[PDB]
């Protein structure tokens, strides 16, 4: 069987190749169906020179050569934690896929990578560690500190939880929340005991240097936003406070199955998720991807979905 | 009853003040007889004006109106967590005092502190967490990375221990470490899980980005040095290892009456300590002083200890 790679070979153009594939493998052959473009995907897009894109996607199942899933089958593809999507079949091992409910949103399931993100962070607080009787602080009015707030309400029912971001566009969809603050403007006397940092690139540095001040003493932070450069940080508090700090990122299977688990036990989590999708495409040529990706970086808020009809 | 306290008015100039004390009040007066001189006392003494200035010392009791302690009880004196100890006789709260083995070196005894700020960090990993089947990095190789590298030893006694440095001067004092390292000269293959670090200034920024780049990923990293700045950071690594970054600092009465009680456990604690202790002077007027901290200046390792015979 012949698979077409939708690859990008220049910032701005992308292009197909080809390449076979084995139907009768020890992995599970799916067609993608929706997909999300991600911020590191953009970051290729403009500015390893051949290679598929988006990494974020659900799809349904056509082959099964070691029988365990039935064609047709809805799944989650989980990427490798270390080759992209945007193909006309994504192999995946058996551990590597994981199985949807009969009826679900799959436009906005496309984007689970993020909430198994967050979902991660949030369990590297030790979970016997934080109740419903802890406050919760979150810097970032952008999608990760919005999935993060809707995982956290879900979950720490009781708790109390603040947002801090920028703009008074993202902070009203935060609803369920609190208290919602901007960073220009924090009373006196707020404090909280846990916090995640959901801001990323030079920003993250200004996010890092506030929890370190108003967070209370003794407590933990975990690290969300990617640099991928070095920050400033105020070690001099760290030790003062006895701070934790916690670096989280790439999740792993148990974290896909384990919101998958949540999408059923609270499907409100799937209808929150939904205010964040944005624009919706559907991808039939190459000129459909261009127009999309152009779309993506427009965007203000949310995540841009993708439907595969090549 | 009238006390002298030696107050440093002005860098390189003492002088004496006077204050009335309560025999009779609810706290434990402690004459001082050994004191060290620490880092944070130099940096006033040359560059809350008017301040007395040690804070590490043992003493003995001369009276105790509640009568807890019996006098001339020897007692290591814990100072305020947030007025020092050049003084004829210092107040302490009856929880603000610890009393010694009956047969102890004071002379090293007298810096105490350090070694509740070392035994402080080293609690900050979960004792459940840590076996003597884990592998510790240090870095800095003076008194803090001594004293670490000691107490881990005693208590970790099956562990293995790592300790980086600068100059073969510092770093031949560690013996009992299985393996001892310039920055300069970092083998590859390296590997630890749970790291220390015992450097300050702009040092530390140094420090702690090599022990980011060195840890075995899910580590856990102690800050212990001080920068009094901000200090460049790699988060985007934090965050692909998972590393857990504990800042500790000042130490409580518990961490006193421990290392109290380690002293008794393994007198060989005490008798590795003394290898910390640099020049030693007799203070009898303010030129001993003087030329004590101008010693303690010049000194390249260990502590300088003043004996006060005022």
């Amino acid at each position: 069987m012949i698979n077409q790679v939708y690859q990008l070979v220049a910032p701005r153009q992308f292009e197909v190749t080809y390449n076979n594939v084995d139907i009768y493998s020890d992995y599970v052959i799916v067609r993608p169906l929706y997909m999300s473009i991600c911020a590191a995907d953009q970051r290729y897009y403009t500015g390893k020179l051949p290679m598929s894109l988006i990494h974020e996607g659900v799809g349904e199942v056509v082959f099964d050569s070691k029988g365990v899933f039935n064609k047709g089958t809805k799944v989650v593809m989980v990427p490798n934690t270390p080759d992209g999507f945007m193909q006309d079949f994504v192999l995946l091992n058996h551990d590597r896929a994981v199985p949807l409910p009969d009826d679900i949103d799959l436009s906005i399931i496309s984007y689970t990578e993020l909430v198994t993100v967050s979902l991660h962070a949030i369990r590297r607080f030790e979970k016997k560690s934080i109740s419903n009787k802890n406050t919760f602080g979150i810097w970032g009015d952008g999608n990760l500190g919005y999935i993060t707030a809707i995982l956290l309400r879900k979950l720490y029912p009781e708790s109390k939880i603040y947002v801090f971001g920028k703009t008074d566009y993202k902070l009203s969809h935060f609803s369920f929340v609190d208290d919602v603050f901007f960073i220009n403007k924090i009373p006196e006397g707020l404090t909280f005991d846990h916090a995640f940092e959901c801001v990323g690139g030079r920003g993250s540095q200004s996010a890092i240097n506030q929890m370190i001040d108003y967070i209370s003493p003794e407590g933990s932070i975990a690290l969300l936003g990617v640099s991928e450069f070095p920050v400033e940080v105020n070690t001099r508090l760290v030790l003062e406070k006895g701070l934790t700090l916690i670096g989280s990122s790439r999740s792993g299977s148990k974290d896909f199955q384990d919101v998958v688990d949540l999408y059923i036990q609270y499907p409100d989590i799937v209808d929150k998720l939904a205010l964040l999708k944005g624009q919706e495409f559907e991808i039939a040529t190459i000129n459909d991807l261009t127009e999309a990706f152009e779309a993506d970086l427009s965007t203000s808020w949310g995540k841009t979905v993708l439907k595969w009809i090549m």
